[PDB]
């Protein structure tokens, strides 16, 4: 027997197979409207019981670091969305909304009047880091605005109104994006906050954003409803710590007391990890063995390193991202251990709604 396709309880959530569509931009939402061709490629993907992650998603006008990412902050945009999460949810499957706010990893292009990006701090990302710009060259990311804890709460309100949002729109929940070196992750990581107020310094300060998010959504729609997604090991846009096992750590013990002071588990905490890859494996096992709840690996799986993650108990769902663009029936090659298509890099982030998107083969 597979242990992928073992059905799995998610909270209120009953998933037939342990496969998930793990959250990928790809920068079809023509001016941050979501799509017909976004209806279509989820479609492709949608499984009876299966789990999809959106695109990051905007939270507000500011949150933008991408070409054509959908936002959910307008009304238009929920519009939009509840024809996409009505046709996934015909194939049977279950959708949440990936909230994502890319704080300094932006560039003036992409702010509205050509402000500066937000964040944690005035520093930059660093010169071996290039935005990719609307244009399809690479741009220098600028230098940000470090916020004051009040424009901070405005932050954590534009997440709350987004989650409602999700939900009007008909999602079935939503995930932080908490990773990667975006907005959380630049209060998340030692490398990157340089704050000296309540949101610097220590772990418990350094934690304090992530959990007001997570808070603030979790009171706004249930904390069923949302997951988190971290990534305390990568150091994508310069986002290092220097120590990451504490840190996920930290992160995980104000998810666990989040869930005790609202009588609720979340819907999941979601990792990747970067590709000794022994270290690297113990890490994620720390994790899982210290959050209380549902547990999502990510980060170069395969076919064989998921029914592994499965059947030796270090996670209870596997996301796949690269191998999902390419593989529409991403769930059903791995049932049948079917060979898998190559995905082509060059087409990850461009516009056309269908060449590199929906055109990808079925067996
Ligand atoms: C084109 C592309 C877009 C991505 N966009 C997001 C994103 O919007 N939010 C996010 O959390 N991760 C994003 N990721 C990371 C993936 O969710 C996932 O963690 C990674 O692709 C998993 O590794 P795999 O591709 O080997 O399966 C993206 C990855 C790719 C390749
Ligand atoms: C492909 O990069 C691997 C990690 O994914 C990211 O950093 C990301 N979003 O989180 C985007 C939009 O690419």
């Amino acid at each position: 027997n597979n242990p992928l396709f073992s059905p799995y309880k998610m909270g209120k959530f009953n998933l037939s197979h342990r496969v998930v569509l793990a959250p990928m931009t790809r920068c079809r939402a023509l001016n941050n409207i979501p799509q017909a061709a976004l209806g279509e490629y989820y479609e492709q993907r949608a499984t009876a019981g299966g789990f999809l992650i959106t695109e990051g998603t905007m939270i507000s006008p500011t949150s933008a670091g991408f070409p054509h990412v959908p936002g959910i902050f307008t009304k238009e945009q929920v519009r939009e969305w509840k024809k996409i999460v009505d046709v996934v949810h015909a194939k049977g499957a279950v959708i949440f909304c990936q909230l994502w706010h890319v704080g300094r990893a932006s560039h003036e292009v992409y702010q509205p009047a050509g402000a500066a990006p937000i964040s944690s701090t005035e520093k930059p990302i660093s010169n071996r880091w290039r935005i990719l710009m609307p244009d399809g060259t690479h741009g220098i990311y600028p230098k940000p605005r470090a916020i004051g804890t009040y424009e901070i709460s405005q932050v954590v309100e534009d997440y709350r109104r987004s989650a409602l949002n999700a939900i009007e729109a008909g999602f079935d929940g939503i995930e932080i994006h908490g990773a990667h070196g975006f907005l959380i992750d630049q209060f998340l990581k030692d490398g990157i906050n340089d704050r000296t107020d309540e949101y610097g310094g220590s772990l418990a300060n350094r934690c304090k954003f992530i959990t007001q998010v997570v808070q603030a959504v979790v009171s706004a729609i249930g904390a069923d409803r949302v997951g988190v997604r971290v990534s305390p090991a990568i150091d994508h846009l310069d986002a290092m710590d220097s120590n990451p096992l504490s840190l996920g750590l930290a992160v995980v013990e104000r998810l666990n007391k989040i869930q005790l002071h609202s009588g609720s588990k979340l819907a999941y905490l979601h990792v990747t990890q970067p590709r000794s890859e022994e270290e690297e494996a113990r890490l994620m096992r720390t994790l899982r063995n210290a959050y209380q709840g549902t547990f999502i690996c990510s980060g170069g799986y395969t076919r064989e390193l998921g029914i592994e993650a499965v059947a030796q108990g270090d996670a209870d769902l596997v996301s796949y991202g690269r191998l999902f663009i390419s593989n529409p029936d991403l769930v059903m090659r791995i049932k049948l251990n079917a060979p898998l298509n190559k995905y082509n890099r060059k087409t990850f982030y461009t516009q056309d709604p269908v060449v590199g998107y929906t055109d990808y083969p079925f067996l």
